[PDB]
């Protein structure tokens, strides 16, 4: 019983990284994968209209994504017919360590 014996809550929202300058995990260039399952390629990475924040548009091997490259007109990358689809950092995992090793 009893946490503990003052206490051990946040004075403030702070977290390990929310306030950098144009910060990231992933890049464009890199293999990914999206809410930790669909593995794909961030081909663009910026803000869009549709929503605040930031996204990456990577795209898919397969016709299953979110749109066709353009989201509510607005485009950002040329993919194939459903392929590409936008997720936060947040939602997406990074597989890849090393563009250049052996």
């Amino acid at each position: 019983g009893s946490s503990g014996s003052s206490g051990k809550s946040p004075s403030s929202p702070s977290l390990g990284s929310l306030q950098q300058r144009e910060g990231a995990k992933a890049e464009v260039g890199d293999q990914v994968l999206v809410a930790g399952q669909k593995q794909g390629i961030v081909r663009f990475y910026g803000k869009t209209d549709f929503a605040p924040g930031y996204w990456y548009g990577i795209e898919l091997d397969q016709p299953t994504g979110k749109h066709d490259g353009s989201v509510f007109g607005v485009r950002y990358f040329t993919c194939a017919p459903r392929h590409g689809v936008f997720a936060p950092a947040s939602r997406i995992q990074r597989i890849g360590s090393g563009p250049s090793s052996g």
